[PDB]
RNA sequence: GGUUUCUCUUCAGAUCGCAUAAAUCUUUCGCCUUUUACUAAAGAUUUCCGUGGAGAGGAACAACCCAAUUUUUUGAGGCCUUGCAAGGCU
């Protein structure tokens, strides 16, 4: 924002460089999709296979 | 003999990747009723998004000029004495 509004360029709502904001959660995403792949095949084997009876 | 393009196997030393996530455990910290979720530094171990080398198979596109000194175009041949060799010669 700082070095986009400069000069002529006033404060108000149109700056658009958006590569970094995306690339920042991009790889929020390379780490979480493992997490939910773990989490979310627990979830779904509880859900099909049923409780299971001994527990750890 | 080539190039491009898919699948599989194997080995990774290289900033394996001029980029950068998450989880688990152990130490120290911050939060302060308990547990999720956490604060931030060190170390260890994994997962994940990508990469490189090598090999195998399939498919597609192209093709079976120096003879005149310093070297290589000659100072080149002939005589005498001693035990071919040495020397004196022309
Ligand atoms: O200049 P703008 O493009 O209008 O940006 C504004 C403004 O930015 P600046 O004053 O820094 O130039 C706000 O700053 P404050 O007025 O609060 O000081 C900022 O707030 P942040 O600095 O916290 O981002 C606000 O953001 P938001 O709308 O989320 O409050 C943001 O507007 P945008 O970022 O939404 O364009």
């Amino acid at each position: 924002y700082y070095r986009f509004n400069t000069g002529p360029v006033g404060k108000g709502p149109g700056c658009g460089f958006w590569a970094a904001g995306w690339r920042v959660w991009l790889f929020f995403m390379r780490g979480i999709t493992p997490l939910l792949e773990r989490w979310l095949g627990n979830l779904l084997a509880r859900q099909f296979e049923g409780r299971h009876s001994k527990g750890v």
